[PDB]
Parts: C-alpha cells; structure tokens; sequence
C-alpha cells in the first residue's frame, strides 16, 4: 500500500528516466529524445500543446499504470490463491476420482468379464462468484505542470498516481474473500465443528486450540477420512497445504506460537497460511480451516482508460478489474462455530446423479454430518409417483418397467420433537433410460 | 431449442454439453428504386425547376 519508485523500477526494464513512451509514439519533433538530466526541454516539449500533452498523458497512464498494477497485483500475499487468465472450455465441470481398494487376482474371475467398466466418477458443477467494478480518480493540469522541476517530481507523480488504484483494488480483495467465505458457509457445505467462545476465558482458549489441532491431524491422515468435506468422495489433505481464516478477536487474543506448533510450521512459515479479518459476521463463525486448492479466483480483464475535460482543464482516469471466483466441492472445509449449531447439519447422498434402465436397480447411502456422539436414523422416500417405484429402508431402489418421469430420492432426518418443523434431507437425481 | 439446457448424459451426471461451433448468419438488403436516385447536393439547399 505504500508503492514507490522502486516497485515500479523493478517491474519494468528500466532505470529511472525513459523516452519509451516517444519511443512507442509528428510527435517526434516536439520533445528532445535524451535521457540526460534536463528536465526543462522535456517538460516544455510536452506542454507546448494539448494535442502532444493529452497523448503523452493517455500512453503513460494507460500502458504504464496497467503494466505495473497488473505485476504488482500478482505479488500481494494472497497470491497464492490467484491464477492466470481464465483457460478456453473450462466447461465449469470438476470431475475426480474416488479413491478404493484392490481386486484381488484372479484367473476364474477374470476371464468372465474384459471389458467391464469401473464405476463413474462422482461429477458435479463448480461453485462460482464474478465480480465487476471500477475504482477511477483524477489528475489536474497543475499537478502536471508542476511536475518537472526534478526527474524525483516525475516518478513522484507517477507513484502518486499509482498507489492509490492499487491500495483501494488491495484492500477490496479481502472483502470479496471474506464475502465468498460467508456465502459458502450460509449454503450449509462446511464440515462443522463446535467450541465454545475461545476469547470467553482461558481454558476455552486451550480447548479450541486443542480441537483445532485434532481437527488438521484427522483432516491429514494418509489413508483418508471421508467425514470432511461437503461431499463423502474420500480425499486426504496435507500438514503444509492447510490454510486458516481466523477473526482478527481470535487471533489478537491467540499467540503466534503454540498456534503454530499445533501444526508442523514454526512461525516464519505459518504466517503466511493464515489469513486475519475483522469479523465474520454469520451468526458465530470464528476461524475457517480449508484445504489449498479449496478456493481458486481467475481474472477475466484489467483495463485502463483515460477522458479529458478541456472545459475543467483535467483528467479522469478509470480501472476496471473483472474476476470470478471459485469455490470446490470436494476440498475438505471445516467451519468451526461456537453458536447454536442444530444437531444434524447437511445429509449427503453418495451416488449423488444416477442413470438407470427400466427394470434396474441402484444402492442409495446417506452420510449425516452430526455435531454430536448421537447416531441418527435416516428415512428414505421416493416422491416422483408411479407404479411399482418403491425404495427399502436399506436404500435400495428398484426401477419398474413403463416409466416415463423423472424421480428424485430422498434421505430425511428428524431432530425435532412431537411438534417438529425442521427437516433435513439431501436429494438424489435419477434418470430412466429405456431398455 | 430456443434456450440451452443442462442435459443429463447417460455416462456422467457432474457434466453439461459443449458448444463445438458457432456460426453467425450475415443477410444483406437492398432497395430496387435505388437506380432512379440522382446525385448529391454538398451546398446549398433548394432546387429550382424551369
């Protein structure tokens, strides 16, 4: 937030004073082409008239101001979640790969079925978030008059101008994070664990910092856990990938230590996976632990554009920033709310999309993300509405032939009481192929 | 169609349909009186008649 010279005499190739911009460009017989120390000749080679003078303007702002917001942007410290220009034919589409065991070998079996396929692989949609706007400011004809005298004038200016596109675009990228993070845990797909106001005295504080370190070493076993993440897909996670999105409350009241020897990092390492804000604002969220490739933002455009007004005698300049933001499925995230958190969060069906023939069948299992140690029952239904299409209590559906709708499964959970309005269920889409 | 929509494949249910080409249909118009238009006036307004 406090750019100067040097950041922008790093970013590009050259050193102090420059006649790229007459480089780049009749213009050549207004302003002398030395890079020597005066500075008189050139100022008055770019005053002598508004034609050379609003060129001159338009070619440095534009090119230069979005050369070195643009470099400069893809070096803050959240730039690890930043990629490039967003890829031809995403197609939006995320697939991965569950994760089983072997099959044993086996002459007699293998020789029956070659060309057998596998099982499909759990597609599903990204989450996704643009975002559009514009910052603008504006420059005057006096602080450009005045503004060679000295070649320190010049790259004083040009920082001027600089610094204040960039520290508003800064500081605004936080609040869109902090905006993304709300959204996704008022859609219900964290994985929620709960504490009990960690600042409210000091034993809260140790317990939370307990259950936050058992939390990263079940989120890091090797062999996979399956109970994180907003769908059961069965992935593992990594001690050095772990990011944490802390309240700024929390982390004043924390320390830097033992926070970081809950993990496997020492300090200089560990800052850079945590990110601090002030207040969540959702109900009782306090730190969002999510895994690395968790959250994603790609950038569709940066742009830069410059009008005069002769009238006023000045310039406005405008910056315009269009990104979108993505947010996967099937990174592990973990919510850790010390609220009033019901018992039964999200039921999630596994085979999630189905196809089916006529006359088929399907196995149907729900996983109940319980704040609690108690066990809850799961009651499978069917809606849709036929003949014959009826689902057990194991989860098993079988298809009757004659089908034409579209049918949705559903898996229902009751934490109510004689009188309960409150309903979970998770759905499952199936559709019918004729045989 | 009028409107895409998310078609559910028989293979994989978490993907949609791609668009494998666009082609933009170009029409031009013209006026058949055209050949009794005469010539232009760059000064002047009125035209005199004896």
């Amino acid at each position: 937030m406090r750019i100067t010279f040097n950041d922008v005499k790093t970013s590009l190739g050259i050193t102090e004073s420059y006649d790229i911009v007459n480089a780049i460009r009749n213009f050549k017989s207004y302003v002398p082409l030395a890079t020597a120390n005066n500075v008189a000749e050139v100022g008055a080679g770019i005053l002598i008239n508004q034609t050379v003078q609003n060129d001159f303007i338009t070619s440095l702002v534009d090119r230069i101001g979005l050369v070195v917001i643009r470099q400069v942007s893809l070096n803050n410290p959240l730039k690890k979640f930043k990629k490039g220009q967003i890829p031809l034919g995403r197609t939006i589409e995320e697939i991965y790969t569950d994760i089983t065991k072997e099959k044993q070998y086996d002459a007699e079996e293998a020789e029956q079925k070659v060309f057998e396929r596998e099982m499909p692989n759990v597609k599903t949609l990204f989450h996704e978030r643009n975002r559009q706007g514009f910052y603008h400011q504006t420059i005057q004809d006096d602080s450009l008059k005045t503004a060679f005298v000295s070649w320190g004038n010049f790259e004083s200016f040009v920082s001027s101008i600089i610094n204040a596109i960039y520290n508003s675009a800064e500081v605004d990228e936080y609040e869109y994070m902090k905006l993304l993070v709300d959204n996704y845990y008022s859609k219900g797909l964290f994985t929620t664990v709960k504490i009990d106001e960690p600042t409210s005295s000091t034993g809260a504080l140790t317990e939370f910092v307990k259950k936050m370190r058992a939390t990263a070493r079940k989120l890091t076993l090797p062999q996979g856990s399956r109970d994180w993440n907003s769908m059961a897909v069965r992935t593992r996670s990594y001690m050095e990938d772990l990011h944490l999105i802390i309240d700024a409350d929390l982390e004043a009241e924390l320390d830097v230590d033992v926070l970081a020897k809950a993990f496997n990092m020492n300090r200089t390492d560990f800052l850079g996976n945590v990110t601090v804000i002030d207040g969540f604002a959702s109900t009782g969220l306090e730190a969002v632990l999510v895994d690395k490739d968790w959250f994603m933002v790609y950038d569709n455009l940066h742009k830069m554009e410059t009008v005069r007004n002769p009238r006023g005698l000045y310039w406005n300049y405008y910056y315009h920033v269009w990104q979108t933001l993505s947010v996967s499925r099937f990174a592990n995230a973990v919510a850790f709310v010390s609220g009033d958190v019901p018992a039964v969060t999200q039921v999630i069906v596994s085979p999630n999309i189905a196809a089916v023939k006529q006359g088929g069948q399907q196995q149907f299992t729900a996983y109940v993300r319980a704040t609690n140690a108690k066990d809850h029952k799961v009651v499978w239904s069917v809606e849709g509405g036929s003949t014959g299409t009826a689902i057990t209590g194991d989860g098993l559906l079988s298809v009757s032939g004659n089908e034409d709708n579209q049918l949705t499964v559903k898996a229902t959970v009751d934490i109510g009481t004689e009188d309960k309005p409150k309903l979970v269920v998770g759905e499952a889409v199936v559709s019918i192929r004729p045989n």
